[PDB]
């Protein structure tokens, strides 16, 4: 028989133009056949219902039931690319940056401010004009305040007097708009938040998305910390820049992807005082409108799966 990959995620991204460039070149694959979970029988059907597969690339995304994914993996026990269990984690930054320390990889300073919702002033936070105590620790402006849940991307920027103060709020892309500047000065009053430091950079990210712990695209945008304005190209799509990962941040993205146990990894880097440092982890993620990138990829997971299951089926491999 046929080693069956088994795609387990929302329409939305199962669906999406990268997943449906890569899934038709892993198909090219002899011995692999490609099997993509229907969205309603992911949300409504019981797992012992769900197709059958000998290797599960599953990923959470809004709107996606988890629980049920880690429980089909029990139920059929598969060979898992991106670790279910850790995409809890993933959804909390506070995790996330634990990880990170833990691993050695470079971050931004940071504090958490846990706030109980129900007594919302008890917390270990003091505001003034130009710089924020949080547990004790001093962030001057500017300093950047991220909520807990990393599917919030309602980050603000909290700007010095010296440059005029308010805040820039950032948020899931509108069209020609990733930030908008407030003349509130003022941090949130309701909610959890790390708060980090500013890194200054040339006004560009880098985003870095891994296939495996050895091969990692990066490409660099705009910083939404800007002025908010997205670059699009003819076609729409935002504006990229070539990026060219150096010996430390290839070890970087090493790394991630084994620490967070994704295969398939984007992660984000601020290069700053002459060091990477990691802001962001989001777990899976293709690159989009790289054919180089959708043949790599494919190549690269086909063969994780044959090197893992072709002895079990008795498939000769190298
Ligand atoms: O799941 P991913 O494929 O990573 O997609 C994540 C990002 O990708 P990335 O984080 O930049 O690599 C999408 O932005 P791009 O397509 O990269 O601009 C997002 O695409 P959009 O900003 O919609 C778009 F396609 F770029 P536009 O319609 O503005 O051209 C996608 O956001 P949506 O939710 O709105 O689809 C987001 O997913 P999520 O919001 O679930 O985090
Ligand atoms: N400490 C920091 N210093 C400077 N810029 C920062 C810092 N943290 C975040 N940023 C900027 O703010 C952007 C958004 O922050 P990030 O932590 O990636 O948020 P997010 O909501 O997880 N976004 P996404 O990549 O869509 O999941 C980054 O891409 C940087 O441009
Ligand atoms: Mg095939
Ligand atoms: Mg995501
Ligand atoms: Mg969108
Ligand atoms: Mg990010
Ligand atoms: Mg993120």
């Amino acid at each position: 028989r046929q080693i069956v990959v088994g795609i387990c995620s929302m329409a939305k991204k199962s669906k999406s133009k990268p997943m449906k460039e890569i899934l038709e070149r892993i198909s090219l694959f002899k011995y692999i056949t490609v099997v993509v979970f229907e969205e309603e029988v992911i949300l409504n059907e019981p797992v012992e219902n769900w197709p059958l597969c000998d290797c599960l690339i599953s990923f959470h995304s809004k709107g996606f039931p988890l629980d049920k994914a880690v429980a089909y993996a029990k139920l059929r026990n598969p060979f898992v690319i991106n670790d279910l269990n850790m995409q809890y984690l993933i959804q909390d930054r506070r995790e996330v940056y634990s990880i990170l320390q833990a691993e050695g990889i470079l971050l931004p300073r940071y504090a958490i401010l846990n706030r109980d919702p129900n007594n919302p002033k008890e917390c270990n936070l003091i505001e003034g004009e130009d710089h924020v105590e949080v547990n004790g620790e001093v962030f001057q402006k500017p300093f950047v305040e991220k909520p807990v849940s990393a599917e919030d991307h309602n980050v603000y920027i909290y700007y010095p007097t010296s440059a005029g103060g308010g805040s820039q709020r950032l948020f899931r892309k509108i069209g020609s708009r990733s930030s908008v500047y407030s003349p509130e000065s003022n941090v949130r009053k309701t909610g959890s938040y790390i708060y980090e430091e500013f890194m200054p950079t040339d006004g560009t990210d880098v985003k870095v998305y891994t296939v495996g712990p050895d091969y990692a695209h990066a490409e660099a945008r705009k910083s939404p910390a800007l002025d908010g304005k997205v670059e699009r190209d003819s076609e729409g799509k935002e504006v990229r820049y070539p990026v060219i990962l150096n010996a430390r941040e290839k070890l970087i993205a090493w790394k991630v992807c084994l620490a967070f146990k994704q295969t398939v990894c984007g992660f984000d880097l601020l290069r700053a005082n002459g060091q990477s440092y990691v802001c962001d982890v989001n777990g899976f993620s293709f690159v989009k409108n790289s054919m180089k990138y959708y043949d790599d990829c494919a190549k690269i997971l086909g063969n994780i799966v044959m090197r893992e299951l072709a002895p079990q089926f008795h498939i000769p491999w190298s």
